[PDB]
């Protein structure tokens, strides 16, 4: 009756929850097909991938891309072959696409360096340890803390590196920038993953009691940022919603020619000390009404 | 199947949040029939509802004492009777029965307490406002409380008295402490129906922002903890939470003879401006997750 394509930019435990969120709602609709793939961070896999929704004649499109500038003209493509095309969290250079939904990664970089040079007292020397240099959300994260940080002239960004938005690269970029600076009062890093990489190379420098650390994402569950907020691993994280239910309700608003929003924004809060345990004990009550939910879908049929 | 008689001692938004979870988790039994009353807040007709219970022949017996001691026997009697008794939220005087599941009210007593002192700086006069005297939560929340405060030499409990569990009798009660009072610090309200009679009563006398409103429950929805810390009306309010899922699944396992524990302690958490926002957040998230749960379950 209906069959949607995603196009994912990468695969990991943010992925994955929204991804889950959004075949978790298309069983409240008849018919609704769901296939999703991930492009393991490469412009060419996620053209590919793209290519391949086309070639199946899709009925709607949702594309996470990658970078913005490489991923433009494969976008138009499916746009101009008359394709609806939703953007989610990451954007492209261009307004060939029906409609756009994610949160304002500008603000939450805003909302970063404020809470660090709030924390700092106003003074400092901060590290950043940025996403994939091309993708939007690694230029707006690092535009809006450069926006805050510039009204705090003792606030001092001495480094910064593209760690891809992985722990891995994180480690070594933040092993070098230890070696290189004596005095590090705070690490801002693009993602919950960046940021355990950064700590674990401080730990192992015997340097972590001198800085604090803030990352982005807050996903609830084992080996996420909530948990390193609740084990005072990170000072501060910021939400970055997947909202996978409210993604599909737009493609089912745009396919059932119902009316719709051509952007919705969402918004971001701060998770640190004063707030975590509370954020746990809900979250822990969702992932029960989840498993009821996939129960109650499994007895159907 | 299975037949399940709830002895509730109130009827509220807290009772029926507690309800709704109990009925909801009931679905995913199969053949369980689960009969809910409410007691108004009456011993008598509490006895009523069990005897009640008892004469239908009901297969287990959830039950919250309304006042500890009048509710003894009633419970002692349906017990040794060989029915099993589940002991929800409030507590009878002797040990005998099947299980208990609540949150600890005594160190939710003792958090209010140091949430207090720590906001007031260890120095200050406070008023209390208790539930029902009689009633196991009031006792143990307001002796928690006096554990903590203990421990502050210049923190005093100047004014006390028992707003039984509603806005009514707190707004006559802080009224009253109001005048005898010049200098009032802080109010600890035993929960967020007590509270905004105590604020409304201050705000009438011109004095709300003279003193910190601390209650308990913290439910989400409109008129509850949640909003009022949202609305800054409460400084701060503690989680108890209803988990009437954890209930039904704590039944379910005495009936079906698999193994559980004779006490269930569920946890607690400040609630106040600095977690409030995604408290309410994931609340709203959580509530239309039931919105879709009632469609599923109404879908067989
Ligand atoms: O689009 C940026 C987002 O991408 C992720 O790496 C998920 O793959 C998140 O950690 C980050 O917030
Ligand atoms: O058992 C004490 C609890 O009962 C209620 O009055 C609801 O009936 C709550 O407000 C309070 O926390
Ligand atoms: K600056
Ligand atoms: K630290
Ligand atoms: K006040």
């Amino acid at each position: 009756h209906f069959r949607i394509g995603v196009a994912q930019c990468s695969d990991d435990s943010w992925r994955h929850k929204m991804n889950d969120e959004i075949l978790r709602e298309a069983m409240f609709y008849n018919g609704v097909s769901v296939e999703i793939r991930s492009a393991g961070d490469d412009n060419s896999k996620q053209a590919e991938d793209v290519h391949y929704f086309m070639d199946e004649g899709v009925d709607l499109l949702i594309i996470s891309a990658n970078e913005a500038a490489p991923m433009t003209p494969i976008v138009e493509e499916a746009y101009q072959k008359g394709i609806p095309v939703i953007l989610v969290d990451r954007k492209i250079l261009s307004d060939k696409y029906t409609a756009y939904i994610g949160a304002d990664n500008y603000e939450i970089g805003r909302s970063v360096g404020n809470y660090i040079a709030s924390s700092l007292k106003g003074k400092g020397n901060i590290v950043e340890l940025t996403g994939l240099s091309g993708s939007t959300p690694a230029m707006e994260r690092h535009q809006g803390f450069m926006a805050a940080i510039s009204k705090f002239p003792d606030i001092k960004l001495i480094d910064k590196a593209d760690a891809a938005w992985e722990r891995g690269p994180a480690e070594i970029e933040m092993d070098s920038m230890l070696r290189r600076h004596p005095k590090i009062d705070a690490v801002y890093a693009h993602n919950d993953r960046i940021a355990p990489g950064a700590y674990q190379a401080a730990k192992m420098a015997g340097r972590e009691k001198e800085m604090i650390f803030v990352g982005i994402d807050a996903l609830p569950g084992k080996g996420n940022g909530l948990e390193l907020v609740l084990d005072s691993v990170l000072d501060a994280t910021f939400i970055y919603p997947t909202n996978g239910d409210k993604v599909l309700q737009l493609a089912m608003d745009i396919l059932e020619k119902k009316p719709y929003p051509k952007e919705t924004v969402m918004n971001t809060a701060v998770v640190d000390r004063t707030n975590a345990h509370v954020m746990q004990l809900q979250t822990t009550h969702i992932s029960e009404l989840d498993k009821k939910i996939e129960t109650l879908n499994g007895r159907i049929g």
